[PDB]
RNA sequence: CGCCU
């Protein structure tokens, strides 16, 4: 049920097939990169970067396999980015580097992300700004764009009609019934998209092992005011620099307490920046101060949202907590770490909480309060997603085999047939022709390692 | 399940 071990290259396309390649983000989680072809043209959705185990010197980075396009770059009609995360976007600069007018297609704020981070390698992309319900023809491909939930805003999942079908790929997504910016995950799109036919449908694996449903965002609000209510010192608080709304919830805190905002480290001044800068973030006057400022300030008043949930051990919480930054941890400190645990960063994670925890701080993290909830749609909300899609074929994509496994069998519980489940692994080809999809053959898709200059 | 500088 895996992919056959000696596939061959992939035979020639057939007139009016599609073909679909993950060359990232099955497998592995992250460096997602999906390449579509349809009359020897090519549209990528996503190009990310995976983050190593270790692995110290002379590797940064890990890109996707260009090589199964590199010789086709003239092929390439566009990139779609779903949304602003790394392992989404932070490919973009190195593909771009070998063919530098490949537009980029995407919402205001993965673009601003983007550009930001384009800036620094002295690239400037042509762009496309798409909203929800947006269509738009780039090459052979109609793109349709639909407005998704999940944990950075303006994401979008796209459908894209060709004369194979249509395919819907939801990039990443959740289904929360409450968000922040009121801007839900689209189920009417969808069911109006489902009812016109969905061929092939690619869906986030991510949480299909975990069952029932994510609990909404806002209820961490209820824990961050007891966090504040009951915080007789400074309130330090970890998060990712691109968690808008998490950080929407802590300057909503922040105020109600009578507190002041700092924030420190490089990314999250530079997204909390844009972000607040485009609407997304909404500041009440007078909250957020620099944070020099913050000597001046009596402790009860402070609030510091920094860098590093991940023990990332050059960021803001792991240098506090091996006793080498500006802001020097005392007996009484509050720090939540507002965040996830990816699996494999449990040794660095947990080694900053134990240094903080050395040095006299309260720690509350997703193991002892309800401080995070994930990003992406768990069994339930896939169940309620297979029911409004009924794709004819299903892909599950972003995600372990074990994810991926779990995301076929919810989509065979709603009636998915199985031999219409395919599931692929990084250069595995998928040809979605005459309306069914099948495994035709593979391409090389192996890691590719940089330091910036790779 | 996405860094950080
Ligand atoms: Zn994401
Ligand atoms: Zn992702």
């Amino acid at each position: 049920s895996h992919p056959h071990p000696e596939l061959g290259r992939p035979p020639a396309l057939p007139k009016g097939g599609l073909r679909v390649t993950p060359l990232g983000g099955l497998g592995e989680i992250g460096r997602n990169m999906t390449v579509f072809e349809y009359g020897g043209r090519l549209l990528i959705v996503d190009c990310g970067v995976l983050f190593p185990e270790e692995e110290q010197p002379g590797i940064d980075l890990i890109l996707p396999d260009f090589t199964s396009i590199r010789d086709r770059l003239d092929d390439i009609e566009g990139i779609v980015l779903t949304h602003g995360h790394e392992d989404h976007i932070g490919g973009v600069p190195f593909l771009l580097r070998e063919k530098p007018d490949i537009p980029l297609i995407g919402s205001k704020l993965t673009l601003a992300l983007i550009e930001a981070k384009l800036q620094e390698h002295r690239i400037r992309p042509y762009t496309l700004e798409v909203a929800e319900g947006h269509r738009e023809r780039v090459g052979p491909f109609d793109c349709e764009f639909v407005a998704v939930n999940h944990s950075i805003p303006d994401a979008l999942a796209v459908a894209i009609r060709t004369p194979a079908g249509m395919v819907v790929h939801t990039g990443d997504f959740k289904m929360d019934q409450l968000p922040l910016d009121g801007r839900l995950t689209d189920l009417h799109a969808f069911a109006r998209l489902s009812e016109e036919g969905i061929d092939l449908l690619l869906a986030d694996s991510t949480n299909a092992e975990v069952p029932g449903f994510v609990p909404p965002e806002r209820d961490i609000s209820n824990v961050l005011r007891q966090v504040f209510a009951n915080a007789r010192k400074r309130i330090i608080v970890a998060s990712f620099a691109s968690h808008v709304h998490r950080i929407q919830q802590i300057l909503d805190a922040a105020h109600e307490y009578g507190r002041r905002v700092a924030f420190v480290g490089r990314s999250m001044v530079r997204n909390m920046g844009i972000a607040r800068d485009l609407g997304y973030l909404k500041v009440p006057p007078g909250l957020v101060v620099d944070v020099k400022t913050l000597d001046d300030l009596p402790d009860s008043e402070v609030v510091l949202v920094c860098t590093g949930s991940q023990g990332e051990p050059m960021a803001a919480l792991s240098r506090m907590a091996n006793r080498d930054h500006q802001i020097r941890i005392v007996n009484g400190d509050t720090v939540i770490l507002a965040s996830s645990l990816i699996p494999g960063n449990e040794n660095a994670v947990y080694r900053v909480i134990n240094g903080l925890t050395r040095w006299g701080a309260n720690v509350v993290h997703k193991g002892n309060a309800k401080v995070h909830v994930s990003g992406h749609a768990s069994a339930g909300e896939l169940l309620y997603f297979y029911n409004i899609c009924r794709p004819k074929n299903l892909m599950p994509v972003h995600g372990e085999w074990r994810h991926l496994r779990a995301n076929a069998e919810l989509g065979a519980l709603t009636g998915v047939p199985h031999d219409r489940i395919v599931i692929a692994e990084d250069g595995v080809v998928v040809d979605l022709v005459e309306g069914k999809a099948k495994i035709t053959g593979k391409v090389q898709a192996g890691y590719v390692y940089v330091d910036g200059l790779s």
